[PDB]
């Protein structure tokens, strides 16, 4: 309908800014309380009520939990939550009116947020062997892309779930795909890339304060809270932690064009920084039980650490690799007896792995040897001018068309520039090379995998990969050994005044 | 008589003990060498006449059927399809009214076989698990993370004591953290030799993740025949939960008050970085359950240890830079300006004497020797002509010191190549003089004897340590190296 079109519109326009934290609706797969401190005085009640419980929600508020959930059962729930901190709570499967209920507390702004999660009847040593399989198989990943591969895998094992993908956030918040085990007819989006604009501040922030984010149902229909703002506090209610939160429309409809229904993310965080996510879908909506979703949360643990394990011990590997080839290329430097940057001239394909390229220019006056995928010699003689206006020792940028304008017509071969020259009055240098990230990538409406890929393309245009601290290491280090060998040679040019005083003793 | 002559002869020839080949195995178990075409019988162990009621003469040499079952054979067979016997789960049996935990492994072409007895007489487990790597994930120190983790096992497996010890540079072993049960002898920050650790047992504890010993007052029984026929040499048993421990380790675990014990391997990089060691004074037995989740929580402390040592690894050397660079700073402005801030000098490597030796003056800061012997020790590294030189043993060497070893045992100097012998040289103490602590195989007795073994000996300089010397020297080589360019400019 008309209607309809015009809500959704406003909405995705301004998604950027929409206060997803509080969504004053939850899933219809639970009901919401909000309990007062020192009496479980009830203050908002999800309108799911009168569908389960049978109890209409107006005149609910402001009583106590014994009106709803009988006296026993809220004693033991205050008793629960007094003096507790609502940390690593044993569930309480609770049963009221016939239906099981699953009670999940947390606090916020000084009041008890109380989630009674309905459980289906149709819905442990199993369960015990399995989490040793899956810790032994991560132990057992000798590299960082079979842990991935090893890991999606087993998770699809373990959920039965019809995807399974893991995202990796890079530098500047785009994702990537890096691992998939999906059901057979299905898409592959293996080696997809989305842009930072898909995923909001705010679900960024709330992904890493949470682990887990579970919606069962994609074409849900959202429950709201009466009364929507709370009495005493006066404001809106944090679901921050809440389990039952409310989904944005834009992404209820970016997973039902992908064809899920059902999805469920564990969250990856290292160092308290969002490494990325394991997004697990499915076309049928299901519910996943609290043994399994305490599983799952469980390995996204084991996950994070094991990748942070091995993200620094692959930093210590290269870090290695470069201080190992540095001291090479020194020698060679001290033994070339030719020039000052002929001994680095013999070995291009050294050169390039020591920083990370794919082409060299190595430059003496009027004479631009290139070796690799490097532009033409007049742009390259072009660009080294502008460097030395500025006259940086090291300058290293990624990207170089919105720092060099002129820098455009080759941004597909240099997009990322990283170029040492020693201060003597004569033109020097060494100029490293590295493409565009969107060649790299190569992958097979709106709100769609399809758009957010040619979003990404347009933005990652002229955009390189970002030179580690080891990089901009390298160049630095090859500098002070280029000048330590460079005024080596100014103390073999005493040869000249060796020979000063032999025509001066002639005389 | 006869034992207390038997046992002195062990103890003095203990790095040579064939632990791989014990020929025995603990007595709750029978462990029987299976061949894989139609399950004959190589090696059956003892007590076989006992618990099964078949004689072990008799019972060499048949089908498994004979003593376990026809139907318990089928399933073995079954399970054991020459898939590596790695995925393999849970297979509980009943045989003459006796439960037994079934655990296969291949070793030399074979099939052995391990039935475990349990005694007679769920959501917690996978509630504790969750909390355990929630707790682990919380700590953010090191230290407090082996604290809150020797907690946490002690509070799941419910052992009287638990300790964790780490293997250093050298190989002697340091017990880090430690949580035990009231009325007992601590042993946090005992230092104990390489020496009670063999070669051989830090092999096999490299190859497993768990060795479990329940009654340290066993018998071992004899395993029979004690050659395979097929090989005729003793049955390999590195990988084998039921194992005969050296009656030395008996002694030992007697005497230090526990008899039963459970320790969990670390291995970081492939490398033994300590072990987990749990004790009881009351021999306890574990159950299957509880074997997988500790032997879970090593293979995810290991994991965070070296996480967090990398994390460390990068946060010291960013911090020499950070200091590194204010020297190069400081040397612009050839060494009497570093003797105004000494401070940094010995964070820039971790020391405590810092000795600058140029012309002829020597400035003596911090804990340094005497300048009179101290010019001596510059007169030395001078011959060997060395950009920097690393030593952390120094009366190995250089004879002449013992008269300051506390004060100074290891040594990182570096010197100029111009021809006036000028440098810097930084002191460390010794290892000693930071651990404290409160044929007599106990605890003090190891910390006796390693306090005799680390006589001068210091800690190890990182790979770090020294590229920082490296590059000091290069500082002040580059401040050198210009003027020589202006000896140049001056003519
Ligand atoms: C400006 C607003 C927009 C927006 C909001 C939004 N997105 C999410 C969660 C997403 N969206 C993802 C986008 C994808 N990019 C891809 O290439 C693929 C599939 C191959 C997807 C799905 C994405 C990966 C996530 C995280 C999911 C997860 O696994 O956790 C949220 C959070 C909603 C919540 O309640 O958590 C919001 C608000 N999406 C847009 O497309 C733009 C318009
Ligand atoms: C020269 C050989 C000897 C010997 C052999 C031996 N020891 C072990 C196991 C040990 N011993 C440990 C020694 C300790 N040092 C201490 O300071 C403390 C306590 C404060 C102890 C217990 C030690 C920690 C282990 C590992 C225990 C574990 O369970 O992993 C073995 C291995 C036996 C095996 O079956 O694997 C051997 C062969 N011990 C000696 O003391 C000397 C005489």
């Amino acid at each position: 309908s008309q209607l309809d079109k015009d809500a959704f519109e406003v909405l995705l326009a301004n998604c950027a800014d929409e206060p997803i934290q509080f969504p004053g609706a939850i899933q219809p797969h639970g009901l919401l309380f909000t309990l007062k401190e020192p009496e479980l005085t009830i203050l908002q009640v999800s309108a799911n009520v009168q569908s389960v419980l049978g109890k209409v929600p107006d005149q609910l508020a402001g009583q106590t939990l014994d009106c709803v959930l009988g006296a026993g059962w809220a004693e033991v729930i205050r008793s629960t939550s007094a003096n507790d901190s609502l940390v690593d709570v044993p569930r309480l499967l609770m049963s009221v009116e016939g239906v099981e209920f699953e009670a999940l507390l947390h606090r916020s702004q000084e009041a008890l947020v109380l989630e009674l999660e309905i459980q289906d009847k149709a819905a442990y040593s199993e369960r015990t062997g399995n989490m040793g399989r899956m810790l032994r198989q991560l132990h057992a990943a000798a590299d960082l892309q079979t842990l991935y591969e090893v890991s999606v895998r087993e998770i699809q094992r373990m959920t039965g779930y019809d995807r399974v993908l893991i995202y990796r956030f890079e530098e500047e918040g785009h994702g990537q795909v890096i691992a998939e085990a999906s059901a057979p007819a299905m898409e592959l989006f293996n080696g997809l890339f989305f842009p930072a604009s898909d995923i909001p501040e705010q679900a960024r922030e709330l992904y890493r304060r949470n682990w887990l984010r579970i919606i069962p149902d994609a074409n849900y229909t959202p429950v709201p809270l009466v009364p929507q703002l709370r009495p005493d506090t006066q404001q809106q209610l944090d679901l921050s932690f809440s389990t039952l939160r409310s989904v944005s429309p834009i992404h209820c409809q970016y997973m039902k064009n992908m064809g899920v229904l059902s999805s469920m993310s564990v969250s990856l965080i290292q160092g308290g920084k969002l490494w990325g996510l394991i997004s697990c879908g499915h076309r049928t909506p299901l519910y996943v039980s609290h043994e399994l979703r305490s599983a799952c949360q469980a390995i996204g643990q084991v996950l994070s650490l094991q990748i942070s394990a091995m993200e620094a011990l692959e930093v210590s590997r290269q870090r290695e690799t470069k201080i190992q080839t540095l001291q090479q290329l020194h020698q060679m430097m001290a033994t070339s007896d030719t020039d000052v940057f002929d001994g680095l001239a013999q070995q291009p394909q050294l050169l390039m792995d020591l920083v990370g390229a794919t082409g060299v220019a190595i430059i003496e006056d009027r004479q631009t040897h290139c070796y690799g995928n490097c532009p033409e010699p007049s742009d390259i003689r072009a660009l080294h001018t502008w460097m030395m206006a500025g006259g940086e020792p090291v300058y290293a940028s990624h990207h170089l068309s919105s720092v060099y304008p002129p820098g455009e017509a080759y941004q597909t071969l240099a997009s990322g520039v990283l170029a040492m020259s020693l201060p003597k009055p004569v033109d020097n240098g060494v100029i490293w090379f590295r493409p565009e990230v969107k060649q790299s990538v190569q992958w097979s409406l709106r709100l769609q995998p399809r758009t957010s890929f040619e979003i990404w393309k347009v933005e990652m245009t002229g955009i390189a990969t970002k030179w580690s601290h080891g990089d901009v290491f390298a160049a630095n280090d090859l500098r002070r050994s280029a000048l330590e060998n460079d005024l080596a040679r100014q103390v073999s040019k005493e040869q000249q005044a060796v020979r000063a005083r032999d025509e001066l003793v002639a005389v």
